[PDB]
């Protein structure tokens, strides 16, 4: 019942986490609550799932075998393809067996005396651990929307957060997608290839760009050192840079030409094609102004382009989606585009939705859902620590960290790749990298020095807090109804670049962890 670290989630940071820890020694005990490893690559299975950042970056490096062994089948790996990859990971590195699965952690208890926590789970577990660390993953599903009479509806109901493992056929079926976000976006065009009819139910427009050989695949594997260390000192944990002029400050050949390679590559790094492309809102509008262009020349209806371009959002502030044929899917006779500002659902009956101007006979519906970003698997635990004070209370006013890696009345925990720290803002294999050799140099730390735990400090942690508002007040991603928004207004990730932050936390480090309290027996 006593470990050195109990680690909670085994996707990619669990995982790593895991062979981290016991590399030096530390016993591991970690918890999943899936049946199988992979966190969101394992839960997310809808049609079209696929990562955004190059698989050849969004992939291990503390392996210089695995980098060498393992071949991406293309550019941006689909989810089986990252699911079979992190199974290998656990196969080559014998993790299964220190992860118990179906297993939810509920609480984590502070001993003060001992500065052990507790931890409990919903299976009757009771362990203690020196460290506790949460790998608990920065996306989480939003709620089912509550549709009247969903009860009623004689068709299939199925889901894109809990998609059936051996798939659903749509051939000869009239299909009702509902909800317009990236796993929509993924998946819409799939399923027109084999649906029978196709009817987009739409509230919100988004941004999507195109997603888009064994000679040049052998010259990447040979420079991948070289490709790590540019992506580590990068801005978004890929070996990418933005242009050097500004966006207001160069031609329209130039500024076409440089939107029309950043079109190609990536839609994260389309979004950091100029300096102030996130900053000066005149300089978004042209980045709008490109987009739309773009999509009015793909769709063939000059009606239906409009409603799939964003009302007013700047682009980049939600992330830009990575699409496969997304646009061109509205061209096919097969598929309708249904304005639910013009015509909400007010509910479902027997033969399918019902909005406020007609009725739609559908044989299946696809809730194609979003994710809660950062805080949503964090706020399912109770974490009790100093003074019997929960997490969920001291960050009641928006998230508290040092660096994102403490928190004071919180020692020995550490959150991985959340609040205070880059978080989804970049590549999150590299970062997860970056958090476990954080936390594991610290604990190597405490240990050469017989030490009993580590603590955030009060007065870091309030300069910390002011330095991701001061980073985050200048950006367009601090827009009102921001995905990256906190309790209160918060700008909740550090927004300062990757290099940049992996800079000062291992600074810290090297100074003797500074802001942090070092803790005796
Ligand atoms: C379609 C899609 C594409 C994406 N593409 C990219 C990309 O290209 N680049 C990028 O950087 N990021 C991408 N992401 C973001 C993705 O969330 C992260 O890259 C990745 O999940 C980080 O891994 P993780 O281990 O931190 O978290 P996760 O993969 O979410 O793993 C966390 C695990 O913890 C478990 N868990 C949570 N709470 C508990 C509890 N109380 N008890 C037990 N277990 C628990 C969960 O079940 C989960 O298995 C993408 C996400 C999606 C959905």
């Amino acid at each position: 019942t006593s470990y050195d670290v109990v680690v909670v989630g085994a996707g990619i940071a669990g995982l790593y986490a895991i062979h981290r820890f016991r590399s030096q020694g530390l016993t591991v005990r970690a918890f999943e609550a899936a049946s199988g490893v992979g966190g969101v690559w394992y839960w997310n299975r809808y049609p079209g799932a696929r990562c955004d950042v190059e698989s050849i970056d969004y992939s291990y490096s503390f392996s210089p075998e695995l980098e060498q062994e393992w071949n991406w089948s293309e550019k941006y790996a689909t989810q089986p393809e990252i699911l079979a990859y992190l199974e290998h990971v656990a196969d080559r590195f014998d993790l299964r067996r220190d992860i118990r699965f179906d297993t939810r952690v509920t609480s984590a208890v502070l001993d003060e005396e001992g500065l052990r926590w507790t931890v409990r789970t919903d299976r009757g577990d009771e362990v203690s651990a020196r460290f506790l660390v949460v790998a608990a993953g920065p996306l989480s599903n939003a709620n089912t929307p509550a549709f009247d009479g969903l009860d009623r509806f004689t068709g299939d109901i199925v889901h894109t957060a809990r998609w059936p493992h051996d798939g659903v056929d749509f051939t000869g079926k009239r299909v009702g997608v509902i909800g317009t976000g990236s796993s929509g976006i993924q998946s819409i065009p799939i399923i027109a290839e084999q649906a029978e009819q196709l009817f987009v139910f739409q509230r919100s427009a988004n941004y999507s760009i195109p997603a888009g050989d064994d000679a040049t695949r052998a010259e990447q594997k040979a420079n991948y050192a070289e490709r790590r260390r540019l992506s580590r000192e990068s801005g978004g944990g890929s070996p990418h840079r933005p242009h050097p002029k500004s966006a207001l400050e160069v031609s329209e050949e130039e500024r076409r030409a440089v939107y029309e390679e950043r079109w190609k590559l990536g839609g994260v790094l389309f979004s950091k094609a100029f300096p102030d492309q996130l900053t000066d809102p005149a300089a978004n509008d042209t980045a709008r102004a490109f987009w739309e262009e773009k999509i009015r020349a793909v769709v063939d209806d000059p009606a239906v382009a409009e409603l799939l371009t964003p009302k007013d959002h700047a682009i980049g502030a939600k992330r830009i989606v990575l699409d496969s044929g997304y646009y061109e899917t509205y061209n096919r006779d097969n598929v309708e585009l249904v304005d639910l500002r013009s015509t909400p659902i007010v509910g479902m009956d027997e033969t399918g939705i019902v909005t406020t101007g007609a009725h739609y006979d559908l044989d299946m519906i696809v809730l194609a859902t979003g994710f809660d970003a950062m805080t949503g698997s964090l706020d399912k635990l109770e974490i009790v620590g100093r003074g019997g004070r929960t997490l969920k209370e001291t960050w009641a006013a928006g998230p508290r960290t040092y660096l994102g890696l403490g928190i004071d009345g919180f020692p020995n925990f550490f959150n991985l790749t959340g609040p205070g720290s880059p978080s989804v803002l970049a590549n999150m294999v590299l970062h997860s990298e970056l958090h476990v050799d954080w936390v594991a140099d610290a604990i190597a730390y405490l240990d050469a020095r017989g030490a009993a735990g580590i603590e955030g400090t009060p007065e870091a942690v309030a300069d910390w807090v002011e330095e991701c508002r001061n980073r985050a007040e200048a950006s367009l991603l601090n827009s009102a109804n921001s995905w990256y928004l906190g309790a209160n207004r918060v700008f909740m990730p550090f927004l300062g670049g990757f290099g940049v932050y992996r800079e000062i936390i291992t600074e810290v480090a090297e100074s003797g962890y500074k802001g942090f309290a070092i803790l005796e027996g």
